[PDB]
């Protein structure tokens, strides 16, 4: 159903959009060949549905993370850069795109989140979370706060669960270990505990999303928020007096972002993939494509070397390359999406105090270790089981899984009853 001698291309709502339809532009002004960029809401989940049933853009743009559980589906091409190409970008660019072994998208940018502060309200902002209470307090009596930032997405509350020890998967000899997930350790609970006691002691609301965190900051309403080099076009629109730096450190260790390389994909299903190679290598990934894109929304530290040297001086980028540095490169795995989805309840649901920081995270834990047997499982249900009660009846049940040993009964009474 993907149109033939055309480019659709998918890239999320807080990115240069704009600025990559001007390189689409260029693409045509060349060749004839139409560029169509769109923005959908919720992208990286309509993604794989839509490109299962052959379907979707020809060309994704999103950070690496979610890319192996693409390649994984099948759903991605791989991608044919030659030496000489593959050269102008940093090699560890290329390793957080590369799946079993082989290239699945281009890497264009690295992205970290940094604290971002009002200089009028703050000239020198904390160095510490724990001193944050304090200066909300005496924020809230000029009428001001001290930080908002999105509670709704796990990726900006991520940093403080890292800080004392929370991971993801454990890397253990060039492999990330499945079974050895870090999200309910006692680094993880002070952390989150930390942000919900803030949400208790009123310095945060719960209900604080992206939108609401960006135009508080933008109106000069909060001294702090926590975002990306996206964010930086906004606020220099809103004339905040604004400066970049490196996050607040938690019981004395750095806050820890998980980096992800902002990446583009060929869709496995696209008759365009040479075009779609063209367009990347000869038109985006070059410093006047990626000028266009970075004037309309910074893309952070970009992947092209050359240009990369060309921003480097500024001290946004700076800021944003020493949280890089004191974080972690994403896992590309497949297991990254049950882990998010995993954590992002358990970050809503002890902020609302639905839950307590303890039972929250051990759920997520639980969550993120046995998506893989839940997943198997509701795979065998759907081809196997044809009476629908029985079916969702057994759904049920695969949602109550917390182990490998209840995989093996539940799957044993699956096979029994397909076969009666
Ligand atoms: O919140 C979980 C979410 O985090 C990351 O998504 C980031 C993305 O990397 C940034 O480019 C920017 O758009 O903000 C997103 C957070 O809202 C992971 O990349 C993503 O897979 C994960 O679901």
């Amino acid at each position: 159903k993907i149109e033939e001698g055309k480019l659709v291309i998918w890239i999320n709502g807080d990115k240069g959009y704009n600025g990559l339809a001007e390189v689409g532009k260029k693409f045509e002004k060349d060749t004839g060949i139409k560029v169509t960029v769109e923005h959908p809401d919720k992208l990286e989940e309509k993604f794989p549905q839509v490109a299962a049933t052959g379907d979707g853009p020809d060309i994704i743009f999103w950070a690496h993370d979610r890319f192996g559980g693409y390649a994984q589906s099948g759903l991605l091409a791989e991608i044919t850069p030659d030496k000489a190409f593959q050269d102008k970008l940093y090699p560890f660019t290329w390793d957080a795109v590369r799946y079993n072994g082989k290239l699945i998208a281009y890497p264009i940018a690295v992205e970290a989140l940094s604290l971002i502060y009002n200089k009028d309200l703050l000239p020198n902002p904390p160095k510490t979370w724990e001193e944050i209470p304090a200066l909300d307090k005496e924020l809230k009596a000029k009428g001001k706060s001290a930080l908002m930032f999105n509670l709704q997405e796990p990726y900006f509350t991520w940093p403080l669960i890292a800080a004392d020890g929370g991971y993801a998967f454990k890397y253990a000899a060039g492999k990330y270990d499945i079974k050895d997930v870090g999200v309910d350790n006692a680094g993880a609970k002070a952390g989150l505990t930390f942000l919900v006691d803030l949400i208790k002691n009123k310095h945060m609301n719960a209900d604080t999303d992206y939108s609401i965190a960006e135009a508080a900051f933008n109106k000069g309403e909060t001294a702090m928020t926590i975002n990306g080099p996206w964010a930086w076009s906004n606020i220099d629109t809103s004339k905040v007096n604004y400066g970049v730096t490196v996050l607040p450190t938690f019981k004395g260790q750095p806050s820890k972002p998980f980096v992800g390389v902002l990446s583009a994909g060929i869709n496995a299903a696209s008759p365009n993939k040479e075009l779609a190679k063209e367009f990347l290598e000869n038109y985006l990934l070059t410093d006047e494509g990626l000028e266009a894109v970075n004037k309309d929304k910074p893309l952070g530290a970009v992947a092209l070397k050359s240009y990369e040297e060309e921003l480097a001086k500024d001290p946004r980028i700076a800021a944003t390359m020493e949280n890089a540095q004191k974080g972690e490169i994403m896992p590309n795995i497949p297991q990254m999406s049950a882990f998010w989805y995993a954590v992002r309840t358990a970050v809503i649901n002890a902020a609302s105090g639905r839950q307590t920081v303890d039972a929250a995270l051990a759920a997520a834990q639980t969550n993120a270790a046995a998506s893989g047997y839940k997943m198997t499982l509701l795979a065998l249900i759907k081809e196997s089981i044809p009476n629908q009660a029985k079916r969702q009846k057994f759904e049920m049940q695969v949602g109550g899984i917390r182990n490998e040993q209840d995989f093996k009964n539940l799957r044993r009474e699956i096979i029994r009853s397909a076969a009666q």
